[PDB]
């Protein structure tokens, strides 16, 4: 049986805190009414969602309502949970209230507004300093809900919403947020196919705080080589395989067998033999201004297999890639 494993940071924090901090089940919901704000317009629909543009009456205030499809309603305890839980951490996204349409009686989250540019025009006009600056305040997010006990299991650009005006940012979709508890097993499948961490990829259930550190990793080489997406795979089988044929299958099978995973005989054919390549082969002409010996490093750091290596979000902020960051934010 898979050998186990433990965070190497805010492995207990939930252990020690009052037991309605994480269980959520028993978490009692005051719906409101969803009258109180009138819809504009759509803004997206999604695989468990729809979201609206919409206006509170009483202020006057953008608001945005995502109205919930309907799924086992303790998962919905669970985000609002986890939002309730990190109201007010820097760069979340703030819930404003949770109320259900009187006829329907079908339950929706009101989270804050944020006038954002979307990354399909965003990240092809970032000079190398954004692209520091804002990952810096992603780690921000990220570190903060570590420290909280949760695992946000979904980080990916969708779910980043930059106001670049104002230079904010806040993190959002929290309906695959899980708490942390040492020994838990977790489903993997989570996240978005691209983003989809190794572990996942294998089925390795014991994972932690770090699968959300994989996710950066990708947005990062997706950023800084103009790829979108940098592991572009046909499914979940293969998705490991464009993985594995940048990071090595020598690794990649140590890290299966330092935890005596069991892989997929589909796996058994279609990994070959692969080797490890030097991130040099994927910076080109229209590319460069973004790479620096930095952001090699730092991605280096982020991308390994085993998800025990890879560098927690406080380690990251402490990276040379985040100097000028650090200092011009003083
Ligand atoms: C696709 N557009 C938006 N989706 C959101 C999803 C969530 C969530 O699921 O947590 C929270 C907030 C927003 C949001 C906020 N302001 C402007 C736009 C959006």
């Amino acid at each position: 049986g898979p050998v186990p494993s433990r965070a190497r940071v805010y492995t207990d924090v939930n252990t020690h805190r009052p037991r309605e901090y994480w269980d959520y089940e028993s978490h009692v919901v005051e719906w409101g009414n969803q009258d109180d704000y009138q819809l504009v317009r759509k803004l997206g629909r999604g695989k468990y969602s729809e979201v609206f543009e919409a206006i509170n009456i009483t202020n006057n205030e953008k608001v945005v309502v995502k109205i919930l499809k309907p799924v086992k309603k303790k998962k919905i305890k669970r985000e609002i949970k986890i939002l309730e839980n990190l109201r007010g951490g820097p760069n979340i996204i703030t819930l404003a209230d949770i109320v259900k349409d009187p006829v329907s009686r079908t339950p929706a989250l009101v989270f804050e507004h944020v006038n954002n540019t979307d990354f399909k025009q965003l990240y092809q006009t970032l000079t190398d300093y954004d692209i520091r600056f804002y990952m810096y305040e992603i780690l921000k997010a990220l570190d903060y809900c570590h420290s909280m006990g949760i695992m946000h299991r979904d980080v990916k650009p969708h779910n980043v919403m930059i106001d670049h005006e104002h230079r904010k940012l806040r993190l959002i979709d929290w309906g695959l947020a899980e708490f942390y508890h040492p020994g838990q097993e977790y489903n993997v499948r989570v996240a978005s196919r691209y983003f989809k961490g190794p572990e996942l990829l294998v089925d390795y259930q014991m994972y932690d705080y770090s699968l959300d550190m994989w996710s950066l990793g990708c947005m990062l080489a997706s950023m800084i080589f103009r790829k979108e997406p940098f592991f572009h795979g046909h499914d979940n089988y293969d998705q490991l395989v464009r993985i594995a044929k940048v990071l090595g299958t020598e690794d990649l099978y140590d890290y299966i067998d330092k935890y005596n995973i069991e892989l997929d005989p589909r796996f058994n054919d279609i990994l070959g033999r692969h080797s490890r390549k030097r991130w040099e082969r994927f910076v080109h002409s229209e590319n460069q201004h973004l790479v620096s010996p930095e952001a090699l490093d730092f991605l280096d750091k982020l991308l390994r297999y085993d998800h025990q290596s890879r560098l927690t979000a406080r380690e990251a902020m402490e990276h040379p890639y985040f100097y000028t960051v650090v200092k011009d934010q003083a």
